[PDB]
């Protein structure tokens, strides 16, 4: 038989991590007898008086919040690193090693509306939110040298909190996915001389299969190897190292991209559609970061519907993550609809 | 000031993947405004007319299920894997490059009844699915390098079917978590001169403080590097290859170790606790296997109750794990129940 990547399980590479995919194309087509997702909500205040997020607002350790009209960014009540803590007692031990950690974590609010998500939001708005973005990420590089910003958007996402909003976690260290995106990224540079995700835009721009999104000095696609059903890679045109190299350009431009990216989520299902999102760019450790190349990363978790998600369980934690659908299934479906939010288009 | 792991974030090792683990021990203490779980219906029939996995039941093919005993295994309906499938295109490109994979998927109904979960099983029951998956086990073995006995448990394990059971899935390749545990385990050593858990299974020995099972042949804790809340790692306290390398002793010992582990975790929260669990072995690809030691992991959701999990995102999906409590504080909690059944 001839080799059919839409009807032949096969298996991805992913070079930012080393990992394969497996592919099974007709994978969905079994019974679904499992949870049913809770579509979010049709009305919602601009304003409510009892979130911990909301502007003027009380948070639940009684520090009351600004009266605030933009983007808010606060010190988060219960963070994950502190900037003082005490070192680990550190071994060799091939069993049970540890090490230290330290850092800090902030919250950020998009907006005092309690009810917009960042696609129902204006590209104004939107530019301001990058703007803090790196306000962040250069203070905060200042004195680590990983700083990662990101966002956990609807319930299925695990936010436990409503208010429309995102977070920067500092770290003194890489992570697991900066060290190995890192190295590969350096690897591969440094044998094919160029930057790997410079050279994959190029790629991509001249295929499109895989696209969901241009701009001018943005493209959204479906990477090659995709793990969560819709899942998005976000990257400039041009080589930038960090969010903060973007030019003013560029940053307008990222937030209309946004703009359209979140707004053709939400139309997929028409529902808000959730996800984790968050941007990857060289390190703040003083070193040759040329084989980096600033991108974003949005894991969705909705697959067949807006009740119907994806799990990565079972085989996908003892071996390999499995997807039903094929990347360029994908970047199909989400090329179909609007990239104008169907709350703004009123269709 | 004095470090106190139970105080203060660190980061943890884990030596079977080389990845590190990020543990923040005050996260929990935050309020949660977010999901809400739906806890396992407690009453369900022996035997269920509409389930596709139930004894004499027709499957969604019209496939018909015989009145088993037992076990039952059958090819899944919807195998993710096909024996035949065509090899793909092999390149070795540096940006976008695939490989061929073939294998089969199959599906065991770990009894006739449809009520009752693992730890609610006899030990003699729970010895008879020991036995299957040694021979699904041992028969795969013969095609694929790789067999991966599984099973989810729990609609928020995205189980697709009520009815108890697992699915063993075999591979013409070594899938991750296979190629990497293969690896770092067989470097080990090649240094050490002994397989890395069977070390391992000692040094918990000689400690306890994350031991949640142990029997005469098994031990079951929380991994010093756990990911998930109340994540275990069961292995034999005996050098063992693959689980049909198991001694009939350490077999119907392995039951009882199921049973005890299921129990605690079920009696937890007093709810049957969610979970995706499975078996990790040598592979059968010809070669020296000797850094290789036979384990379980169980990978459980549930962190505050039975109706608040663990989410895996953000952070967590954009660099590392993050724990909220830590492996001694879990182990301490599992240990606090009973290793009887809330309802047996
Ligand atoms: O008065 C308040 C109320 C809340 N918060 C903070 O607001 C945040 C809300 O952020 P998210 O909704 O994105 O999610 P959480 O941080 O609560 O937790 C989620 O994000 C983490 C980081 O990715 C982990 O993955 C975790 O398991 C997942 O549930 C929390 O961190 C909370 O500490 C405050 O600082 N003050
Ligand atoms: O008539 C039927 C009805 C169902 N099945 C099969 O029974 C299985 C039920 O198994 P599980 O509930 O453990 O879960 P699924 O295989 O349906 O899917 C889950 O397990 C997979 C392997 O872990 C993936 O991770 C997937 O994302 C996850 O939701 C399914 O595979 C289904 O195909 C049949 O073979 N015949
Ligand atoms: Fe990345
Ligand atoms: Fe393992
Ligand atoms: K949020
Ligand atoms: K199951
Ligand atoms: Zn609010
Ligand atoms: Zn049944």
């Amino acid at each position: 038989t001839q080799f059919n990547p839409v009807d032949h399980p096969h298996r991805r590479y992913n070079p930012l991590t080393g990992q394969w995919i497996l592919v099974s194309p007709h994978r969905a087509k079994r019974p679904w007898q499992g949870a049913q997702e809770t579509p979010a909500k049709q009305v919602l205040p601009a304003h409510d008086p009892d979130c911990f997020l909301c502007a003027g607002n009380v948070r639940v350790t009684g520090d009351k919040n600004p009266d605030y009209t933009g983007t808010y960014v606060f010190t988060n009540d219960f963070a994950a690193l502190m900037s003082d803590t005490p070192d680990a007692p550190e071994s060799h031990d091939p069993l049970m090693r540890c090490q230290s950690a330290r850092g800090t974590s902030r919250v950020i609010c998009f907006s005092p509306d309690h009810s917009k998500t960042l696609p129902e939001l204006s590209v104004a708005a939107l530019t301001e939110i990058v703007k803090t973005w790196q306000e962040q990420t250069a203070e905060l590089g200042k004195t680590y040298p990983w700083v990662q910003v990101f966002e956990n958007k609807g319930a299925a996402m695990g936010c436990s909190n409503p208010h429309p909003g995102g977070q920067i976690w500092a770290n003194s260290f890489l992570p697991n996915e900066a060290e190995r995106e890192d190295r590969l990224q350096k690897e591969y540079f440094a044998e094919q001389k160029s930057p790997m995700l410079v050279d994959y835009v190029q790629r991509e721009l001249a295929d499109g299969s895989r696209t969901v999104v241009e701009t001018e000095h943005w493209l959204a696609v479906v990477p090659y190897w995709a793990a969560w059903p819709f899942e998005t890679l976000l990257l400039p045109k041009a080589h930038v190292l960090r969010i903060t190299d973007l030019t003013d350009a560029q940053r307008s431009d990222l937030a209309l991209a946004l703009k359209k990216l979140t707004s053709r989520y939400d139309n997929l299902f028409q529902c808000s559609f959730p996800y984790s999102m968050g941007w990857h760019g060289a390190p703040f450790n003083g070193e040759e970061n040329q084989h980096w190349q600033l991108h974003a990363h949005f894991y969705p978790p909705l697959l067949r519907s807006a009740t119907v998600r994806k799990f990565m369980v079972g085989y996908e934690m003892l071996a390999e993550t499995q997807r039903d659908l094929t990347a360029e299934q994908a970047a199909e479906r989400l090329r179909a609809v609007s990239d104008i939010h169907f709350r703004e288009s009123g269709v």
